[PDB]
């Protein structure tokens, strides 16, 4: 405060003012007043991002756009599940400490020293976060990352942080996508668009492979140089392998309608029953107000949706799109890659924008799935501040970090990022 | 390898009730999945949580509902009241409000002991009203086994027996009275419809006969502040007059379809608004497990009332009970509140019975109310051995010897309320 206490003021103001005048039709007034009130709270982040979030379905309701168990029910949205047992997926093999030996082991396989290494530490940073968390992943990782530089001191100068820590940092953030679990952006694309665990692995797996060495090395060049729970491992396996393959699988049993999840409820299952992981270690693990969050936007989008406002956008953007896009409209969108590196939370970047480009994408009756995809993946390219992304925050503290190497560094990335992801999207798009 | 067998012989039992069982199909699998779940959650083997998440595996793969129908009880309305509870009680820790309201109660005695061990019965009652029981004890005891301290005595009582019994069952009688705190209470309501006021209609007049009752047995048997938290106070108070008002403040607007949800999610609004309480202390506080528990709980009635095992239950027992009570059947079930108590659990026997007793007595073509809330109440009544409840447990350390103590103390309280329930239940007959 009394900023965030005012900005919120400020808030009311500008709802207050749209809906009171814009005259156009009540129910897009509705939507948009909605639309833009909902827009600052989640970027800034005036409230915290999971409050707005039970912010946006009290504000259905009241004002009639639902009715109270319906827009809770969005709560209760398949992929959230998904995520949930994703999380307890990390806890487990956590707490069973399987992540501490990967690492144990994939960096001393580095034989000697230094040179390798650090390499070593940017793929195991990569390949885990897949799976586990981004800062999370990237805080374990940050001391083992210092560890591995002592003798390593040189007061002269960027391999110590330069380079390696922010290498980590910006693994950390890469192999986020590749996965639908996590980062969260993926998971609001799967909500919005319903795709499969293999759907969106299909995208992001390889995007995150190429992305991550055109990351490091762009980052090379401008820098240097210098025990009984395999049951979790197995467990996790299984349920990768259940994941990649549901569709023969699901198809094979008849059914199912969303196996994705029950496969992740699946987890939470043979790990609680198999003994290795406690579900106090799951329930605080679990980001619950991420998974707060997802209902948010998608009840947001209904909104959009029920009150005409994602069509009545489409019509205006009308006369515009036909004539710039789509390798002009995605160079466009795939610009606010730029944009999560100011206030991001890529996730309330994600839980804003995906609702918008995918239901306007409908009213055009183009498929939501590509914008809504590269959204997503566009909101974990955020490098080139702390922060957000975490991850840079938590490399950003100790030592020799930079504050305008990140600035620099970050905007030829973000921009081989910009260029790489509409190259991609354009080649899906065949 | 104690749990783990018993769950192999849940699943023992499962196969054999699925495969011997005598009648059409889905009550095979109705009664099939009654059982195994209930053996589960009395017992707990599973944890808890995880035998609610296996309500909705179980039902979508033999197909009872589909996917989503079956997640979407989680998302039902009652959860996030009580994660509006959470929240609320999340905060007047935080700030300290309840250590004010205990310590400016309390030491309001002045001169110490007679009347300030009785100040702190009717504290701790009020305390577990909204914020929790368990919470409400641990926080009870360092303050009881503060005010007994010049008594250090081998003799005898007055610690054992008024102050850390008359304690952990005040936070028990005080766990009825409202909707939130503990989450049985919840359970009712959740499954007959019930409103915050209605609740309380019952329950609060339930718990002020009850506690002296359980006290006055106990006894012939057996610095301060004042901070910006109380606008929390303001907030609390003001959440608590419009869920006690709720019924024509609503429908002097309309709607609005489960207002008290709607005040209690505003409620984490102007709470987190006030700048008063974090995202960050709100998820430490609440227990998720049990919003958890309440939907895969939920999704339990439903899979009994579809099989049709709820009027092949009500059939089954149609002779028996017809020609049986009213009045035997409430004594009855209310004498199943010595059960908790052994083995207890309190909740997670609410969590089945409610379900269970609800949607046959629906099938009897009576209003589902009247038992689920008497089960619940009941629930609450677990005095004799810990655990559970866990106020029980807690209050051991020292005169914790007890032991049969309890088991003796208790006995009476327990029979005590068999009557009690039992009379008012049949007062509100009307
Ligand atoms: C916490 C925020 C509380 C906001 C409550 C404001 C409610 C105002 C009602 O709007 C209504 O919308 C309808 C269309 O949907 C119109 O038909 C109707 O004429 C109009 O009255
Ligand atoms: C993680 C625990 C979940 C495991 C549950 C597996 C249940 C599969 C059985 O389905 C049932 O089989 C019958 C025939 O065999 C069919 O007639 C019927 O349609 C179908 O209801
Ligand atoms: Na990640
Ligand atoms: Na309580």
């Amino acid at each position: 405060l009394h900023r965030n206490s005012l900005i919120v003021l400020a808030d009311v103001a500008l709802f207050l003012a749209l809906y009171h005048f814009l005259p156009f039709e009540h129910n897009v007034v509705l939507g948009i007043s909605m639309l833009a009130f909902i827009a600052v709270l989640w970027l800034t982040e005036a409230l915290h991002v999971t409050v707005t979030a039970i912010l946006v379905p009290v504000m259905a309701v009241f004002f009639g756009i639902f009715e109270t168990q319906a827009a809770l029910n969005n709560f209760a949205n398949s992929i959230i599940f998904l995520f949930l047992g994703g999380f307890a997926l990390a806890a487990a093999m956590h707490h069973q400490g399987l992540d501490k030996v990967i690492a144990d082991k994939v960096l001393a396989m580095a034989q000697g020293k230094m040179s390798v290494a650090v390499f070593m530490l940017f793929g195991v940073t990569a390949l885990l976060s897949m799976w586990i968390s981004n800062t999370a992943t990237a805080a374990m990782m940050l001391p083992l990352v210092l560890g591995v530089l002592s003798k390593v001191d040189a007061d002269k100068q960027r391999s110590t942080y330069v380079f390696v820590l922010l290498g980590v940092a910006y693994s950390a953030s890469i192999g986020g996508i590749a996965t639908l679990v996590g980062s969260p952006p993926n998971a609001i694309a799967a909500a919005e668009v319903g795709l499969s665990f293999t759907d969106w692995m299909k995208f992001g797996l390889p995007t995150a492979m190429m992305m991550l060495p055109m990351a490091i090395a762009i980052l090379y060049f401008l820098l240097k140089p210098t025990k009984g729970k395999v049951v979790t491992l197995g467990i996790f396996g299984l349920t990768v392998f259940l994941w990649i393959f549901s569709s023969p699988i699901n198809a094979a049993l008849g059914g199912f309608k969303s196996f994705d999840t029950l496969v992740a409820l699946g987890a939470i299952l043979m790990l609680s029953f198999a003994r290795v992981v406690h579900w106090k270690e799951i329930q605080k693990t679990a980001d619950w107000g991420v998974l707060l969050l997802f209902g948010g936007g998608l009840c947001l989008s209904n909104v959009l949706k029920q009150t005409g406002t994602s069509v009545f956008l489409a019509n205006a953007l009308s006369d515009m799109v036909s004539h710039m896009g789509i390798f002009v409209v995605i160079l466009v969108v795939a610009t606010f890659v730029v944009f999560l590196t100011e206030f991001a939370s890529n996730t309330a970047s994600a839980a804003l924008l995906i609702p918008v480009f995918a239901t306007v994408a409908e009213a055009f009756g183009m498929s939501p799935v590509l914008l809504s995809v590269l959204i997503a993946v566009a909101a974990s390219c955020a490098f080139m501040l702390p922060v957000a992304t975490p991850p840079n925050a938590i490399v950003f503290a100790s030592g020799h970090i930079k504050q305008s190497e990140m600035m620099r560094v970050g905007l030829y990335l973000n921009i081989a990022c910009i260029g790489l992801l509409t190259a991609i999207a354009m080649l899906f798009w065949q």
